[PDB]
């Protein structure tokens, strides 16, 4: 189904402009004219073809070749011409190259009726079997026997003409059109507009090429929208902490002693670092939740851990390394997972282990040789007050799921490396990191011009505009680019020092003074670098959201589905409910004294996300697993939200734990008879 010769027709006599470009299993080499819908039929006549391939014989013989228009074709088999009816051996087990042409001046109708035959020894003349044919090698090199060899400068397979001026791809039955595009047929119909460098065998110089991804002779597991020949496809992986276990760690000098311990959950976001960077090192930061022995002793952490796979690529025989960070530059541990040896693949937009199977421990309850994860005094101090950890990776991804042109399947190759293509990838294309999904950063990488050098000339323009449609998934339903009905407005942009002279020359030379009104205008280079950011949020140097607006997070507890003396049951925006770490409940008696109900720091942990996805916040907690007694329904009774960023995570020097001091925000005050 992915095999058969590879084909084109044109519309003019001399291979010059194609309209078709497509395979089919078999020697019928034909397209009916109800397959050209997408083609005006000022266009569906053709008036010559070429197709290429080779075969295999199953059986050592001596065939003959034929085909439905002898007088208007001329074939080869291994640079030998057959035709122009005789005949030829052919030995079992081995590939020969084949090139059929056609010219035909003014057909008088629309596709093309052409049928290849051979004729065996016994004599049976034949349409060749699917089993017999296979598409030429578009690779880069050759294979021991497939040598390669209608302009193809990159070798991909889509002819240059073709990858400059725009074409399209119509799954018709379940074989692949390619064909020009055309604007008032197509924009009707809504059909994508491709365009790609015919010098780049793969234009994002990726692993697979412009030709592989818009037919789908590519990994299933590579995202959508790496499937644009000028979106890359490549692995991204941070390691996501979910919950830690420290001990009091076993002294050299009776181990039947109780037990001493802690474990708390734990969030860990990717980062990146800033006016964006220009490092391409892979990071996380873990922060441990805060609530609710000797100067010579050591403790030990366990932990449960996932890959998070945020890139466009799957990664199958290799995971990267990692290291366990405490403080600036202490490295705690280090984290590798054996070779060739992995469970499962780690896909796009997906973990290791898949979320339905368990996590992966630190020190695994069965494994004889993990490392115990050390921390002496002075280091347990650090972390206590800091309650944060890092852990930065490596880009060692192993090797890579490329296309077989021969059987057409796609299996691992141990010939390629993903450490052959990052630099090339990071070299030449511009970059966006986007918040917009989860306000959790995700990179993406374009195919961008660089006007410094020679090859990259012939690459596609990219505005700012589109990349964002075909990167992230940005549409316009009404002349408007938004994304999952946020408008473009809505989130903010920042650029390294040099993108950022380069967009602000740019703007100058539109004369342009607002970036989102130009933004089909505004053109994408090479080692560009993009940060783009819900604008309702503050975010750390770490681009992490650890805040909002007061008005912002008043406005989302404005919704207020129920209340009582046992709490209030809200409707809150998910994104909201992200950058809040706790609530602080108070009775506010009349003449203005206040009293908190869970007047701690360690003690904000009231919320909680009910099944139907609505937020509830428990007064009965910290107030004895009671409701509130109010004294006077006159009385008021506050509740206040406290932002990741506002949260206080020790005591004060002084030794003060009260919630005295923390920066709250009002977001519900209703009197005892309201209640
Ligand atoms: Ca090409
Ligand atoms: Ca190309």
């Amino acid at each position: 189904s992915s095999q058969g010769l590879l084909g084109y027709y044109f519309s003019d006599l001399n291979f010059q402009a194609p309209m078709v470009v497509t395979s089919s299993t078999t020697g019928d080499l034909s397209i009916p004219s109800s397959e050209l819908e997408n083609i005006p039929s000022e266009n569906q006549y053709f008036q010559s073809a070429i197709w290429s391939g080779f075969i295999k014989v199953k059986k050592s013989d001596e065939y003959t070749f034929a085909t439905s228009a002898d007088n208007h074709v001329t074939m080869w088999v291994d640079d030998q011409e057959v035709i122009n009816s005789n005949k030829i051996r052919l030995e079992k087990g081995r590939l020969y190259q084949i090139k059929i042409q056609y010219q035909r001046e003014n057909p008088t109708e629309k596709g093309l009726d052409f049928k290849l035959y051979w004729t065996d020894s016994q004599n049976k003349k034949e349409v060749i079997s699917s089993d017999n044919l296979q598409l030429p090698e578009l690779k880069q090199k050759s294979s021991n026997s497939r040598k390669k060899r209608v302009p193809d400068r990159d070798n991909d397979g889509i002819p240059d003409s073709l990858e400059v001026e725009g074409y399209t791809v119509d799954v018709k039955n379940k074989r692949t059109f390619l064909s020009p595009w055309i604007s008032n047929i197509h924009e009707k119909k809504g059909l994508t507009k491709y365009k790609s460098s015919p010098e780049k065998w793969s234009t994002a110089s990726d692993p697979y090429s412009d030709f592989e991804k818009v037919t789908g002779r590519i990994d299933k597991n590579v995202s959508p929208e790496a499937r644009h020949p000028l979106v890359a496809a490549y692995p991204i992986v941070h390691v996501d902490m979910e919950n830690i276990i420290l001990s009091k760690n076993e002294d050299q000098s009776n181990t039947d002693s109780q037990t001493r311990t802690i474990s708390k959950n734990t969030s860990t976001s990717r980062t990146h670092t800033s006016s964006a960077g220009f490092s391409n090192s892979n990071s996380s930061t873990v922060a441990i939740d805060h609530s609710l022995l000797n100067t010579a002793d050591t403790a030990r952490l366990n932990a449960n851990i996932r890959y998070v796979n945020t890139g466009t690529a799957p990664i199958y025989n290799v995971l990267p390394t990692t290291s366990l960070v405490l403080g600036k530059n202490q490295t705690l541990a280090t984290i590798k997972a054996k070779e060739n040896q992995l469970s499962q693949i780690l896909a796009p937009n997906n973990y290791y282990p898949s979320k339905n199977l368990a996590p992966i421990a630190l020190n695994a309850q069965d494994d004889f040789s993990s490392t115990p994860i050390t921390m002496n005094y002075n280091q347990f101090l650090e972390l206590e007050k800091t309650k944060q950890l890092r852990l930065d990776t490596d880009q060692v991804y192993g090797n890579i799921a490329t296309y077989n042109f021969e059987n057409g399947r796609v299996r691992v190759d141990t010939g390629s490396n993903w450490s052959e293509v990052l630099p090339q990838i990071q070299e030449t294309t511009a970059r966006i990191i986007f918040n917009g999904k989860d306000l959790n950063l995700v990179e993406r990488r374009i195919a961008a011009v660089n006007p410094s050098d020679p090859l990259e000339t012939t690459k596609p323009d990219m505005t700012l505009k589109e990349a964002l449609k075909i990167a992230f998934g940005f549409n316009e339903p009404n002349g408007n680019l938004q994304y999952q009905g946020k408008d473009i407005t809505e989130f903010d942009f920042n650029f390294d020092q040099q993108t950022s002279q380069n967009i602000k020359n740019q703007l100058a030379e539109l004369n342009a003074t607002n970036i989102y009104t130009v933004l089909d205008k505004i053109k994408l280079n090479a080692k560009m670098n993009i940060l783009i950011r819900d604008k309702r949020f503050h975010y750390d140097r770490n681009n992490i959201a650890v805040g909002a607006d007061e008005s912002v997070v008043k406005e989302a507890h404005r919704e207020v589905i129920n209340s009582s003396t046992e709490g209030l049951l809200l409707n809150i925006d998910k994104d909201i409910r992200k950058i809040l770490s706790g609530y602080i409940v108070e009775i506010e008696d009349t003449e203005g004294l206040k009293e908190v109900i869970n007047d701690r720091y360690d003690m904000l942990n009231i919320s909680s996300l009910r099944q139907d996805g609505k937020t509830f916040i428990d007064f009965k907690k910290y107030n004895d697993k009671l409701p509130l007694y109010i004294s006077n329904p006159n009385y008021k009774v506050n509740v206040y939200a406290v932002t990741k960023e506002n949260t206080i995570i020790n005591p004060s020097e002084n030794g003060d734990t009260s919630t005295n001091g923390i920066k709250k925000i009002l977001i519900f005050s209703k009197k005892g008879y309201e209640i």
